């Protein structure tokens, strides 16, 4: 029944969390002080995932180095310690938190992609001669072909040029040493409007330019290229164009082509006026506005446009290459190609006919990526798309703790398998690749290999149909191999298989992996926009929706610079946004191991929080009562099945992930509202290109997607993306809506206009165009785009929840009822109206603070919907569930727990206003005790709150001696009906703020106790003691 889980809740229904051992500083104490506070705050289990080794702190002298006996020990007591408090474990598929490494793997059995090497030689006659290398990672190369090419042209592909800079930018402040500069390198910098000049001593043919970078640079994509014959009268030859791009960039230079163009003078203009803000598919445009080239290289020989991202090197999307950039006679035919790999530190001895040859000989090696976060346990990533190599990466680690431990208590503890947030790069080739392409893709790859150096052939169109075969080819490899093989692993060592997501760093679709896992996860950051991933959390939702899982996991609260100031009460908005999202099981990241009983707040991930563990002056009462908010919120949020009326398709194009909201709007204006569509044409045209500044000592794109402000984005629709998979294996019409397996059924499927991730559109496979066809012929709605209407009424199809905006909501269903969640976003108390589309039912209402449920509130039935009216304090909650006088005290007297210092007040005060060191700067616990006089006896039905006023930050009171309750969020009152007594009452409250005014205290020679230490560095940019104690002030509200 609901009203029981609600009340008594299952173990399902419990947050977990990650565990991060730091260094190899690991101790058995500490082990069982942290799983025994885990324990008593309510989470169900943790995630044990060590970081780093003794070499990258060797300070702090660890005894624990991955993968040695006493590191063993530590994971067996951990286990051992884990099953006699009846909390389960996790623990990832690799040392460090990403993502299949170790130092068992060899460059052979690691991540692999095409190299190769060239060189131009005369026809006729060749004899023993000796090619260059192509590039060995370790050594380690193998060739694959030698193709022999017949050159275009006989001039040379780059030549000298002296190169020039200019300013152009006039007016004001313009800090001169910031103006266009060539250091002693060559490296070009600029924070204002310039050009850079080439000039070449004869006239010299470009087709593209290699941009070639230190670091990333969004600006460096963005010049202007134009050209010149007589040194004063220059041509527009192209705009250069960004492609799409995520956080891991940098393994490739970028090719941007051009109309091929023969001038004396290059000219290349920047200016930072039409930049487009940050985002996870422009990841470098999160940075400051500035320009910065390492090297320009401007080559002559025909290459397609961005083609290091269309051969899957790294994860890009680009425009297909106009002809005008690419035509018949800049591509090569197969009868024109002479293949050399049978004649044989080898040689080369045969004979060509007479003109001058490209000898490209082609072969592959490792990528060079490593789980760089272990420590004993690091080294090369195994190869993605070899199952053996993947088998042996689960052999090494994971099962060795079912073998290394105790087994019989390893089988009843260790029950979930973790994979994390991919971090290793793109691959684009293995020893299986050409056949694996040759089964699923229907033709032989390898005489076209040429087009993964961008090499053109036969036709522009033609070589882009292939390299997308490719891309397709990579993330079905990732799914049928990596995660198939992990899957069956899991499942023989009985363990749920949990992941997170593979975009936007390897090719892939990002959702089609979440079909072989038993748990999709996605991740929410806490005020770190330039970190956050709303995308991934997308991806994740989706994932579940569209291929049944129903228990969705969340990395939640990860936090780039930790502060000291956090404590529940501000993280309540950020994860119930998440909830209406659709996540329904939170782990908090993170929890790190303190190994020293005598430093608090003690060790951290280098000052990354949220700041989550044993040592937290909020622990002990503060992340219990935030548990149980959890846990009751989780209980009715895993009930049945989550409900969302539209479905959009994500396309043909790869990569290819779940669409944000925002890249919709174009699609949908009047669903999202005029007023939004203005907000965004402000937003992007991006006007001076604002900075901010967020966390501490992070300065950043100000108009980049802040997910706070895209709460109920469709105004009481909700939505999943959907693929191509999905799709074509899993959709039915039934009812005029198209239903998949485990609970999803959309009436609307909307196929979104061009978009910046596809922007070609790529075109619709017949097998798509057919299903889509059968599905609207079945009464599913196809919308005709834009789509000008507020909603969908007049196709049958109303809003689900209409709400007023900054109201977070979700809407799950099953056969016990309906159940609508809805959140308060803003620090203020609100009264509005809520319509829900159910008819003729009974509403109650379910309040997850405290538990308590109304099954007699008011209502309304008007036009077949339900209407109520909410009263919502700060941040405040609640479930919609349908079935099927002052204070007048006596002396005060406060006492400091951490110090032992006592003092007597009449009045309450702010702690950091006293003239008392060991006040002034105090975190931690203090217990106010005092009496009041109670005139009546308690009537029947009449309920007493007490009114706490001003809270800084938690508190539990108690009366004359019984617990009514630890009070961390609006409303701060709590219920003393039951405690109160006529005559003289005792009051005890305990109060509790966080860590930042201690660490103030202590990092300048005034610490109000001893012990306080933390290697977390970052602290508040302001300088300012905040606000602290009970500041009230107190008052008693009497109702029925
Ligand atoms: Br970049
Ligand atoms: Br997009
Ligand atoms: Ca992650």
């Amino acid at each position: 029944l609901l009203r029981e889980q609600f009340q008594n809740p299952s173990d399902e229904a419990k947050p977990w969390t990650f565990w991060y051992w730091m260094f190899g500083a690991v101790s058995k104490e500490g082990i069982t002080a942290d799983l025994e506070a885990m324990k008593r705050a309510g989470l169900g289990g943790t995630y044990l995932m060590p970081i780093k080794g003794i070499k990258e702190g060797p300070q702090y002298n660890g005894k624990a180095q991955q993968l040695t006996p006493e590191w063993w020990e530590m994971v067996r007591f951990s286990m051992e310690e884990a099953d006699r408090l009846g909390l389960k474990l996790g623990m990832h598929i690799c040392d460090g938190f990403a993502l299949a490494g170790g130092p068992w793997m060899t460059p052979k059995e690691s991540m692999q992609k095409i190299v190769w090497s060239d060189t131009i030689v005369d026809g006729g006659k060749i004899k023993g001669l000796h090619l260059p290398q192509p590039e060995a990672y370790e050594g380690f190369y193998e060739d694959i072909s030698l193709f022999a090419l017949p050159v275009k042209e006989e001039a040379a592909d780059v030549m000298p040029a002296q190169i020039t800079c200019a300013n152009i930018a006039t007016g004001n402040h313009i800090d001169i040493k910031k103006t266009v500069n060539m250091d002693d390198a060559g490296v070009i910098r600029s924070s204002y409007p310039c050009y850079i000049q080439y000039e070449y001593e004869q006239p010299f043919t470009c087709r593209n330019i290699e941009i070639i970078l230190s670091g990333n640079n969004y600006q460096a994509h963005r010049l202007k290229v134009m050209a010149s014959d007589d040194g004063v009268n220059y041509r527009l030859v192209k705009q250069l164009v960004p492609a799409r791009q995520g956080w891991q960039n940098t393994d490739e230079n970028s090719t941007h082509a051009i109309p091929a163009t023969t001038a004396r003078y290059f000219r290349f203009y920047w200016t930072p006026e039409g930049s487009e803000p940050g985002s996870e598919d422009m990841d470098a445009a999160k940075w400051k506005p500035n320009l910065k080239i390492k090297e320009l290289r401007l080559h002559r020989e025909a290459r397609l446009d961005q083609w290091e991202g269309k051969a899957g090197l790294v994860w890009r999307v680009a425009s297909s290459t106009k002809k005008e950039e690419i035509g018949e006679q800049d591509c090569y035919a197969l009868s024109q190609i002479i293949n050399l790999t049978d004649p044989f530190e080898r040689t080369l001895t045969a004979t060509l006919p007479k003109g001058k040859w490209k000898l490209l000989r082609m072969g592959h090696t490792a990528t060079g990526h490593t789980n760089a976060t272990a420590g004993g346990g690091k080294g090369l990533e195994c190869d993605k798309f070899n199952p053996k190599a993947v088998r042996k990466q689960f052999d090494n680690w994971f099962a060795q703790a079912f073998v290394k431990t105790n087994p019989d208590v390893a089988r009843r503890v260790l029950k979930y398998m973790h994979v994390d947030s991919w971090q290793c790069g793109s691959q684009n080739w293995s020893d299986t690749f050409a056949a694996e392409f040759r089964k699923r893709r229907g033709y032989d790859l390898m005489p076209y290999l040429p087009l993964l150096a961008g090499i053109p052939m036969e036709s522009a169109e033609r070589s882009e149909k292939i390299l997308r075969d490719v891309r397709t080819t990579i993330g079905e490899l990732v799914v049928d191999v990596f995660y198939q093989v992990l899957a069956d692993c899991a499942k023989e060592y009985d363990c749920q298989f949990s992941a997170e997501c593979v975009a936007p760093t390897m090719v892939s679709d990002g959702l089609l992996h979440y079909q072989k896992v038993d748990l999709p996860m996605g991740e929410f950051w806490l005020n770190s926009p330039t970190h956050d991933k709303p995308n991934d959390m997308l991806d994740a939702i989706s994932g579940a929706h569209i291929y049944g899982k129903n228990i969705i996991q969340a990395e939640g609260f990860t936090e780039v610079r930790g502060t000291w100031n956090e404590h529940p009460g501000i993280l309540k908005a950020l994860l119930d946004r998440n909830y209406a999202l659709g996540i329904n099981r939170l782990f908090f990241h993170v929890y790190v191991h303190n190994p020293w009983l005598d430093r608090k707040p003690g060790m951290t991930l280098d000052g990354i929080g949220l700041f989550f563990q044993r040592d937290q002056t909020w622990w002990n009462k503060g992340a219990k009562a935030f548990c149980e908010y959890i846990t009751r919120c989780q209980s009715l949020l895993q009930y049945g099945h989550p409900v969302a009326d539209i479905a959009v398709f994500t396309g043909e194009e790869m990569p290819r992930r779940s669409i944000l909201p925002e890249r919709l709007v174009p699609s949908l204006p009047g669903i999202f509202g005029a007023e939004r569509v203005e907000s965004e044409r402000i937003r992007l045209a991006n006007e001076g290109q604002p900075l901010r500044v967020r966390p501490v000592g992070v300065t950043h794109s100000a108009n980049m997607s802040d997910p706070e402000k895209w709460v109920n984005p469709l105004r009481g629709y909700a939505y999943d993306s959907f693929n191509k998979d999905a799709l074509l294996r899993l959709a039915k019409a039934e009812n005029g809506r198209m239903t998949l397996p485990g609970g999803a059924s959309y009436k609307v499927l909307v196929l979104p206009l061009p978009r910046p991730m596809n922007p070609d559109p790529a075109a619709l496979s017949p097998e798509v165009k057919q299903k889509i066809n059968e599905l609207k012929e079945a009464g599913i709605l196809i919308p005709s785009l834009p789509y000008k209407e507020d909603d969908f009424s007049s196709y049958g199809l109303e809003r689900d929840l209409i709400v007023p905006e900054n109201i977070a909501w979700t809407h799950r269903q099953g056969e016990q009822g309906d159940i609508y969640f809805i959140a308060n976003q803003l620090e203020e108390t609100r009264t509005f109206t809520a319509s829900m589309r159910i008819d003729g039912r009974k509403p109650e209402c379910w309040n997850p603070v405290t538990g308590e449920i109304n099954a007699d509130i008011p209502y309304e039935q008007k036009s077949h919907r339900t209407e109520i009216t909410l009263t919502l304090a700060p941040n405040e909650s609640v479930f919609i569930v349908y079935p099927a006088t002052g204070l007048e005290a006596t002396e005060y007297t406060v006492t400091f727990t951490a110090n032992g210092k006592t003092i007597q007040r009449q009045e309450l005060f702010d702690w950091s206003k006293e003239e008392d060191e060991q006040i002034r700067y105090y975190s931690g616990t203090a217990v106010y005790k005092t009496t009041f006089r109670w005139k009546s006896k308690v009537k029947e039905d009449q309920q007493v709150y007490l009114n706490l006023g001003k809270v800084c930050d938690l508190a539990t009171v108690r009366v004359n001696g019984i617990d009514c309750g630890t009070i961390w969020t609006a409303p701060y009152r709590a219920d003393i009906t039951a405690a109160l007594k006529k005559g003289v009452n005792e009051l005890e409250i305990e109060v509790t703020n966080t860590w930042a005014n201690a660490l103030k205290g202590a990092d300048e020679g005034k610490a109000p106790f001893d012990g306080i230490w933390t290697n977390a560095k970052y602290r508040r940019a302001e300088n300012t003691l905040l606000p602290a104690g009970l500041l009230g002030p107190l008052n008693f509200d009497v109702a029925n």
